[PDB]
């Protein structure tokens, strides 16, 4: 850990915490709020949660060098190259000032006489930019490592599944309000904003689209009971993601026959409950019990958990328990609702508010599931 | 050292740069016309000035550590503690971000209940209290050891006059803006106007008073001869500074018989010139060829600086040769425009762009200064 690595992860730290502060000032005083502020929140969420995600993930590698997960075997990362959790904090900063320069633009544009939508375009783009980069300059090996596992994950089936592949293809997962969101920006720029006014905020397509993070992971289930030709632990999970894409599909059928206006209309309704039920049970329970490798009936002196315990403190797990349980849940709404707009009012917010927390859930599966995998070998990686 | 000390350092940068930049913005968006502005700037001065004189100080440690100067044994400095210039610059930025707080308070006008006028008392005190603090904690060390160079610095002519001491008593010198700041607060807040009134509002003895960094060096040099009986390194040294004495007493007389007319005008005037030149030569050669230690002859390949070199590059000397000749002028200058009132018309914007150019120049002086005392004992300190 280099010193101007931690002076740049401070500085960066101290610099989004007082533009923060001057975000949420400028939002209580600067903003109208007479023109349809929820576009501006629904393009600047993408940008929100990936940071969100990249302060949590260097949470998880701090977490995981002093539980003692030896997640640099896991990962399969080069033992003399790796990025510490100190350098996921300073990209996480930088990123953050970059967003909130962007947003602070576009409160009070009239700053500069560039219209007030060309902002987030930068900024996603600058995100791109920053993305790739031929130049070995901004964490050469880490953006390339990661433009290799995301060509690899989004593609097909046409490559053999380590670890890194399904555990980015979960983290998709949990952060499917970015692609949502990218759907939602070229709908934005292909139907409206005029681009003639300076205002950018103004006065089944996304259903097939919301299963991708989904559809990416049941083939690369499928995939993996081809090479390993073991049915229980590959197939039960591929009909788990299979449990989203029927929840998307009815949830997709209930919205369009709402419109329409059918009787069956409630059917459909109840076949989207159930689905809820099912779902946030098998993404539960095999999410509790194979997934985490908790409730093992060999608990030993320990309740609900495994008889190897490696986090300093046992009341850990069992928020995570619960928290899990209590998000769990809140993640299966929230799929069904963006990809639904059954709701013209108290939909985007809540989703919104909603999104985050499944970030949160996200990070938290992460601590176990690595320690799992690092005693367990739950898998089959080796 | 430790990481979190350079974390809050880094931090504490980062908060100071914002509310920085939010400062300049709100004074060119706010401040309506009947505020006064300059009172506020006059009050603020000092702290910014002992701001970044501790900054400049934290640079100049850490360019002592790194050309080999042993600043530790010169400065009769104890090898515990000794805190590092990380730790300056933590003081520098905390402090910062007091002043940048209590500077924005008063800008923007905060709940009308408790007025104004409050902050910058509120400010200058915690920064006694945090020299005055007794517990041992937040420094403690090296506050009371600051303590006792205070005390011994402004009862000088009863102690032994350590390098310290001299060092410390020279600073002031360089600092006086604080002191005269001080005392027009005292006038301001116990005479002019009253402090029952809100917001800014429309828009001999200081000469004494000024003088004071100059008479406890006077002072010295003097106990030093007492001392050492030694009439040139010294007795020359006090006549340097007894030209202070000379060109301000010379400023105020011109200056009181220009406002009660009593026709000697240009007959000061010219005697506040000769003066004004003498000193700024006195000093100005003092610092080239007794503190520095340049222009050295038969020093060999270097060209009129000096025989043995620490500091990696030459091109520096020469910058800071012509730089304290640029500024060892203006210093010269901005002292006897405080002191009285001279030219009417602004004044105060060059007393308020020249006194940080004052710091600056001190903080160049202090490398060199002490460069010489590493290489040549200078001024029998051993
Ligand atoms: C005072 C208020 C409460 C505390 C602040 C709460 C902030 C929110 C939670 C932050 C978690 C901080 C824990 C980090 C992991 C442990 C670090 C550690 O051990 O420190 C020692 C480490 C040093 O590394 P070390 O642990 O190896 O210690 C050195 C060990 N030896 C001596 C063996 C070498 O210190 C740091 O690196 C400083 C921590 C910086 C991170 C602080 C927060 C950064 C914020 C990022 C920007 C925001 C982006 C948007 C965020 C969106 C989501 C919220
Ligand atoms: C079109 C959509 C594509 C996918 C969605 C966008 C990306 C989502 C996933 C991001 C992954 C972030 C890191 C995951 C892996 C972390 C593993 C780890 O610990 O290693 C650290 C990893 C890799 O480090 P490493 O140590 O593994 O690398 C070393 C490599 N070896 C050992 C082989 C030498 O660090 C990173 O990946 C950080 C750099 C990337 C930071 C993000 C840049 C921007 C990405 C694109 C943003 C998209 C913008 C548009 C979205 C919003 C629109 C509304
Ligand atoms: C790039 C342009 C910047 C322009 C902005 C204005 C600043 C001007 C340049 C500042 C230079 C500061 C660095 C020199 C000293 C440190 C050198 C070094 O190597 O240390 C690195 C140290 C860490 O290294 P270290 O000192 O532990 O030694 C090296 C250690 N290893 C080997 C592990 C690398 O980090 C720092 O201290 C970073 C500098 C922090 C301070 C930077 C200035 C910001 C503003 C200060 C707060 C406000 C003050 C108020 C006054 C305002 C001005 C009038
Ligand atoms: C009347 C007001 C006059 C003007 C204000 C006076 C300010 C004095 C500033 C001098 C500080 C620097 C001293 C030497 C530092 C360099 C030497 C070194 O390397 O050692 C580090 C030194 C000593 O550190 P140390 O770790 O070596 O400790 C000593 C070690 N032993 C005891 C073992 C020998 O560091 C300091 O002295 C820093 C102390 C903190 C800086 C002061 C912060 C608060 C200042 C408030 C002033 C009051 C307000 C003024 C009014 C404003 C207008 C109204």
């Amino acid at each position: 850990a280099p010193a101007w690595t931690t002076f740049r992860v401070g500085l960066f730290c101290g610099i989004f915490i007082v533009l923060n502060i001057t975000l949420v000032l400028a939002a209580v005083f600067k903003l109208e709020t007479d023109r349809s502020i929820w576009p501006l929140i629904r393009i600047y969420r993408g940008g929100f949660l990936l940071i969100e995600f990249l302060f949590l993930l260097g949470i998880n590698t701090y977490g995981w060098r002093q539980a003692g997960v030896n997640h640099v075997l896991i990962f399969e990362l080069n033992p003399r190259s790796n990025l510490s959790h100190q350098h996921l904090f300073e990209i996480a900063g930088f990123l953050g000032i970059l967003w909130c320069l962007s947003l602070l633009a576009c409160f009070f544009a009239p700053i500069s006489v560039i219209p007030t939508y060309v902002y987030p375009l930068a900024l996603y783009g600058f995100m791109v930019f920053f993305l790739i980069n031929p130049t070995k300059t901004f964490y050469y090996k880490s953006r390339f490592w990661l433009l290799k596992l995301l060509f690899r994950v989004f593609t097909a089936p046409f490559h053999k599944v380590g670890f890194a592949d399904f555990w980015l293809a979960d983290q998709l997962n949990s952060l499917s309000v970015i692609l949502m969101d990218l759907e939602y920006m070229i709908c934005f720029y292909s139907l409206e904003l005029k681009w003639d006014e300076s205002k950018g905020l103004l006065p089944g397509v996304r259903a097939i689209v919301q299963c991708i993070p989904a559809w990416l992971r049941f083939i690369q289930c499928l995939r993996r009971y081809r090479d390993t030709k073991r049915a229980f632990p590959h197939l039960v999970n591929a009909g788990k993601y299979s449990t989203t894409f029927f929840m998307v599909t009815f949830a997709a059928l209930y919205s369009t026959h709402k419109e329409r206006g059918h009787s069956d209309t409630m059917v459909f309704f109840y076949l989207w409950i159930v689905f809820y039920i099912i779902s946030s049970c098998y993404t539960l329970i095999w999410d509790l019990k194979m997934d985490w490798g908790l409730f093992d009936k060999n608990a030993g002196e320990n309740t609900f958990l495994r008889e190897e315990i490696v986090y300093p403190q046992k009341a850990y797990y069992y928020c995570a328990i619960i928290e899990d349980v209590i998000l769990r849940f809140a993640w299966t709404i929230q799929i069904s609702i963006t990809s639904t707009t059954l709701l013209p009012h108290s939909g985007d917010i809540i989703a919104t508010v909603f999104a985050p927390l499944e970030v949160f859930r996200r990070f938290v599966w992460n601590f176990f599931r690595l320690e799992n995998e690092h005693l367990n070998n739950c898998g089959e990686f080796r």
